[PDB]
């Protein structure tokens, strides 16, 4: 086992995929979070001056996706073929690009009420209609078995539904999903143990 | 041998990176580049709305990048350490994010002027400074042997220096990347034989 670093604010933000794979794969690591505060003290540290990072023995890794894909590499989170694994690519993208939209750092907080209204009501309805379809008959969003796209699924729809808490409402499968999730005891686990942010 | 069909626009865009791994491990693969006018219809046949899609003995793949990663698993365009791949998503995710930034789609005219303007004032620069520094005195961004990650900060680069020719006027480090890349004779050949188009 290497020791492990995990360096983000204090939210759950682009973090928490990798706290989901550390829990799920039993990885005991350090969870440094900061407070944005300290944030342009540690920018210049950083390589690309963005957050999170993943410390393995005095070596950093940066983006997000890149670490949970790193850490899930030959591990049941991944996907069992190459297809598989690019199906589970496809999906992370796909909310990624989504989540993306919003304009988190918009200063103005009028402008980022109209944007945030507008992809809640216009184009997120249309994404948990995608998703409804892709998933059809499957407990799971690739393949028969829980992958790191079911834990980002979960991950993005947390945050999601505090803003337009009915995005679900007509997409129980979703809800299901969320709920499968959920109920993982390493997942469900960490889910109470985590400190209560809004984001 | 498997066979492949790719759709998108007839731009190099978001396919181009799939385009360079097709003739990098010479495979024969069907170049679809479907109207600008054909897109409205379209849309209801892909999955999620988007290009490039990559169909292979009948079954559809999205998002470019995942294909990408998809095409590249078995290959040495992947990278040479288990930490070195992470790297080189990382470099890839880095360099999407930042294209992704730019409003390719904004309806008004505008709004899409202030924003490039803005991204290529400020955030180019110091992006191009963080790849430097990145790239060191290197051959290629990550490990000793060309990977995708470079064929991806050509790509993006040649899009880039459309609207800001100044960009890389003070990265000559990045410049001989573009050209070592551009160099590797499956590529060279194809940069000559595509379709010139703007982006
Ligand atoms: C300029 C500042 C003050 O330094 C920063 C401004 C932006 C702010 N960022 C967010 O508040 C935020 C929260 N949650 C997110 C969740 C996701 N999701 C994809 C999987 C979950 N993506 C992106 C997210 C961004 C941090 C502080
Ligand atoms: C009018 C339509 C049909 O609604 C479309 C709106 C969107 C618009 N999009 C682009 O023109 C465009 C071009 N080049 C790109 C390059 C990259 N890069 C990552 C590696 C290079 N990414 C994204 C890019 C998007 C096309 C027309
Ligand atoms: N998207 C990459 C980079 C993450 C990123 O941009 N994080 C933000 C906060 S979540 C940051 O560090 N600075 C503010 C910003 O990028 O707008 C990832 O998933 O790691």
């Amino acid at each position: 086992m290497p020791n492990y670093k995990l360096t983000y604010f204090n939210m759950r933000g682009r973090a928490e995929i990798i706290r989901y794979i550390f829990a799920y794969l039993d990885i005991q690591y350090e969870d440094h979070r900061i407070e944005q505060a300290d944030w342009p003290e540690i920018k210049s540290t950083l390589p690309f001056g963005k957050i999170p990072i993943l410390e393995v023995d005095g070596l950093t890794l940066h983006q997000s996706l890149a670490i949970a894909r790193y850490l899930t590499k030959n591990t049941d989170l991944a996907g069992n073929t190459e297809m598989e694994q690019c199906h589970v690519d496809a999906i992370v993208d796909t909310l990624d690009d989504f989540m993306s939209c919003f304009p988190w750092a918009e200063k103005k907080q009028d402008v980022k009420e109209q944007m945030f209204n507008e992809l809640l009501t216009y184009n997120a309805p249309h994404l948990m209609q995608d998703l409804d379809t892709y998933l059809g008959g499957r407990e799971w969003l690739i393949g028969n078995s829980v992958t790191w796209a079911d834990f980002y699924w979960e991950i993005c729809s947390t945050t999601l539904l505090v803003f337009k808490p009915d995005l679900l409402d007509n997409h129980p499968r979703l809800v299901t999903l969320r709920k499968k999730v959920q109920a993982i005891p390493a997942v469900a686990n960490w889910i109470k143990r985590r400190p209560q942010t809004k984001l």
